[PDB]
């Protein structure tokens, strides 16, 4: 640290890393980028891949949400207990990322027309995570191992936003359902999820969810 | 080890991890999955996210190409010299992944119609990596630090396939151009890139490139 999150006034790709920081008792600064500032071009041009989030950790400047998650993950000890667990954490996170990309595609590309189809395919997309849970202490702890990892936060956010998109989409998945309520119940996390900082921010930037 | 790569008879998302194995002097088994075997459904159903590559490392079974790259990366010591370098390696790899996704989209979704546009935007997509290089020992070594990492292999493959898509797309990028020739010149890598094992495999599965 100190940590600084440079992003638009949305939860989006910063929601999970924010939950991580909050739950780990970390302090950070939120640098909010309005549309006007982005449309002007200066900031965008300075970003490596021309996109936000931009993360500051002392003298270290990072880009890419998953790079930030892995950074906070290895640095804060939320990346598995060993190399094998670390690989499992990656496999989970990679899966979460694939579905997030499909979700964002729906939201920004063809929400109205493609929504029903997306919802039909959803259970097949959630299945893998339910399976992962059933293989780890009967799904009573975390997604990988007995300790929480950055993949847990990313998975939790994914499940939360999909529940807003299709309420009750977790009803057919017992372990996933229980996993969300359990994680969401974590003191520092519960406090964050209920805060104006989280609640008063739209999930996405186009008003859809 | 032992390592086993279960994949279709294409370079695709296994090309980079194969270059890594080869260049590091590693031995592995190639389990080739024909269309008939995949269309039958048994293997697909057993895959976590229903897709290949599937990787075997002794008793460890992994899925997701980047999970395999990171696995081989941390296990073989190709993941930066410290935590900061490791995060930079992720940032590079995340960027390579974003562009690979755009490329695959072109190849399978609308190659014919969207090709020219993709090629127009290409330099803006390659720029970040040229910049990364200019900031690391003047681009004379690797993408991050003085040692090679899994991100190097993934970046090299990306550059190779784009050069096949748009020959000379690296002509405006001196460091990227030099970086490819240098890496491609590496003994074990050069030997692999020239082999029937690599050469006689199509870049993609739809005959396009
Ligand atoms: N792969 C990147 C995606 C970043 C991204 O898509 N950023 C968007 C907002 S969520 C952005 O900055 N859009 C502005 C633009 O591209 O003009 C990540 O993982 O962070
Ligand atoms: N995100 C995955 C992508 C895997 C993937 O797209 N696999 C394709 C081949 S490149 C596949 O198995 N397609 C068969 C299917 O989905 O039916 C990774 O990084 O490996």
């Amino acid at each position: 640290p100190p940590y600084t999150v440079v992003y638009f006034p949305v939860r989006g790709r910063c929601a999970a890393l924010r939950m991580l920081l909050a739950d780990q008792g970390q302090s950070w600064k939120e640098e909010v980028v309005t549309v006007e500032t982005w449309q002007e071009g200066s900031l965008k041009a300075s970003c490596l891949y021309g996109q936000l989030p931009k993360f500051q950790d002392g003298d270290l400047t990072l880009y890419q949400s998953n790079t930030i998650l892995r950074h906070l993950g290895r640095t804060l000890g939320l990346y598995g207990k060993d190399q094998q667990e670390a690989a499992l954490v990656d496999m989970v996170n990679d899966g979460v990322e694939d579905l997030r990309c499909k979700y964002i595609s729906l939201i920004y590309t063809n929400y109205e027309a493609g929504k029903d189809d997306y919802v039909k395919a959803l259970p097949g997309q959630l299945k893998p995570f339910e399976t992962l849970l059933s293989q780890n202490q009967g799904g009573k702890t975390f997604i990988v191992g007995d300790q929480i990892s950055f993949a847990d936060y990313n998975l939790l956010d994914l499940l939360l936003i999909h529940e807003v998109l299709a309420p009750g989409c977790l009803d057919a998945f017992p372990l996933l359902s229980a996993y969300v309520g359990r994680l969401s119940a974590r003191p520092k996390l519960k406090a964050f999820l209920a805060s104006p900082e989280y609640v008063n921010l739209p999930i996405n930037g186009n008003g859809k969810q």
